[PDB]
This record gives structure tokens, C-alpha cells and sequence, in this order.
DNA sequence: GTTTAAAGCCGTTTAA
DNA sequence: TTAAACGGCTTTAAAC
DNA sequence: GTTTAAAGCCGTTTAA
DNA sequence: TTAAACGGCTTTAAAC
DNA sequence: GTTTAAAGCCGTTTAA
DNA sequence: TTAAACGGCTTTAAAC
DNA sequence: GTTTAAAGCCGTTTAA
DNA sequence: TTAAACGGCTTTAAAC
């Protein structure tokens, strides 16, 4: 499964909050991103829609 | 706040699951991504750590 | 805000997974329950509905 | 799996926000509650701890 | 001094 | 047209 | 929380 | 031309 | 032995 | 009609 | 990823 | 009686 996140920007934002990022952290976030998207598609379908809206996530 | 998402890849993945993406869907996903990261940093800090782990998300 | 969770059953389930429950853990879970419900009501409303469905959470 | 939710209080809270509750809504919320708890126990374990904290959820 | 792991730089190449 | 990834190298830190 | 039964809504289709 | 029926769903109440 | 915090019991009372 | 909360008491464990 | 412009869909309302 | 217009939304493509 392809990375859906911009690693550099995630690391830069986390650094901005005063934290380092583990070697495998971004991979972990990517996995949570996929689950959010999959949950959203179940909500889209439940509302008899073909188009994912911000409200579905 | 910068986009943390690869828009093209998210739209392509959603399309692969048989769905269209609204004009404002990606912005909505971005907002949820930020909340997940902010939740994670509270977890990192609660564990007296300076480094975000995949388990924190 | 009232407790929406059955504390005894939460502690018993967590114990069944081989874990103890902190003095303030249940309060923390209650807070996450409220956020889930509030997110769901935003989804219900976005779908022009008056009735919360399982799919909204 | 036992209900972890106080149904009456959830229905009353949702009603307070101006919404009805579907016949199967509470069951749906229960399922999300279990996933939150299971996520938390993975976080507890990742922190080499035996006791679930509010921060783990 | 050692180990472990994370940051920071630099240059090149797709990818977005 | 532009930035993000990437992979090698060195730095840096913590703790023993 | 449960059961039982009645009300109240909504949308469609005859029936009056 | 119009309202009454109807059937599914949720609410509500009482009492244990 | 001490401290800190969590479990486990018991009995009563609403609450669900 | 039933179980969950609750508050006091003792146990238990970890680490110093 | 961005911009520009064209296609394709869907639902409603005249127009032919 | 029927289809063409129309206007919003998303997709798609090309090239930089």
C-alpha cells in the first residue's frame, strides 16, 4: 500500500510541537490514514452516495 | 497549516474502492490527520517521551 | 457531564485482556465517548437526517 | 460481548442535541467503544505497562 | 567509549 | 515547475 | 433495562 | 380533488 | 518498612 | 426486577 | 501539484 | 409528449 502522507511535512509539524519522529512512526500514521478512509467509504455508501465528503471522515 | 496528504494518491485509492472525491474532501481528511497527530503528541508526552512512535497514533 | 459507560463492565473486559484500569481511566474513556457521539451528530446533520445511525459513529 | 454503554443516558444526550436514536445506533456505538479500548490496550502494552491510563484511549 | 536511534545535510530524480 | 523522497554520512544524545 | 402497547411522523395510494 | 389508510420506525410511559 | 495505587469484598440504594 | 455504583477496608505489589 | 478547458452526469423546465 | 438546455460538480488530460 502506497504512502498517502507527506513524510517531510509530518516530521516538520511534529518537530514544530517540540518532538522527534521514530523511524517507523510515519508508516504507523499511514496505516491510521487508510483506516480513516475505509471508515469514510462505509459512511458514504451507508448514505447511498458515490462521492466522499469531508463529513464522511 | 500545510497539506500532510498526497491528494492524487488518496483520490486514486478512493476511486479504486469505487468512489468519487468531493472538491473539499481532502481538506476534511487533512483536518482529521492533524487531530490524530495532536492526540499522538499528548500520548508521547504522557509517556515521558520526546519521540513519537507508531503506537502513539 | 454524566458517565455514559458501565465502569464495572469496562474494568471486567480490560481485566479479561490481562490489564488493570487506572483510577481516572474510565473518566478518560467517557470523554472519548462524548467526542465520538458529537462527531456522529455532525455526520447525521450533514446527511440532512434527524436520526443517528450506527454508520454515523 | 456485553454492552459497555448506558443506553438511556446516550439516547437522552443525543435528544438534548436535537436528534433521535435509531434502533441499532447504540449497538454501533458499542462496537466503536470496544475498538477504542482494544486500541488503548495495544498502547498500554507498547509502553511496557500493565495499567490502562486515560492517555492510552 | 560504546551502542542505539534520530536529526541534519547534500545532491539527484521522480512524483505531485 | 517544484518539492519530496531517498540513501549515505556525520553529528548528537543518553545511560551504563 | 425490559416488556407491552399506544402515539406520532412520513410518504404513497386508493378510496370517498 | 382530497384525505384516510397503512406500514415501518421511533418515542414514550408504567411498573417491576 | 514504607509509599502509591489498584483490586477485591461487602452491603445498600438508585438507576437502567 | 436487577445490576451498577459507591465508599470503606484490607490486600497486594514494586522498588528503594 | 497546478492551471485551463472540456466531458460527463444528474435533475428540472421549457421549448420544439 | 419528449428532448434539449442548463448550471453545478467532478473527472480528466497535457505540459511545465
Amino acid at each position: 500500500k502506497d504512502t498517502l502522507i507527506v513524510a517531510s511535512k509530518v516530521k516538520a509539524y511534529i518537530k514544530s510541537k517540540g518532538f522527534m519522529t521514530s523511524g517507523d512512526a510515519v508508516d504507523g500514521l499511514n496505516e491510521k490514514l487508510y483506516a480513516l478512509i475505509d471508515d469514510a467509504l462505509k459512511r458514504t455508501e451507508s448514505n447511498k452516495r458515490t462521492t466522499v465528503r469531508p463529513t464522511d471522515f
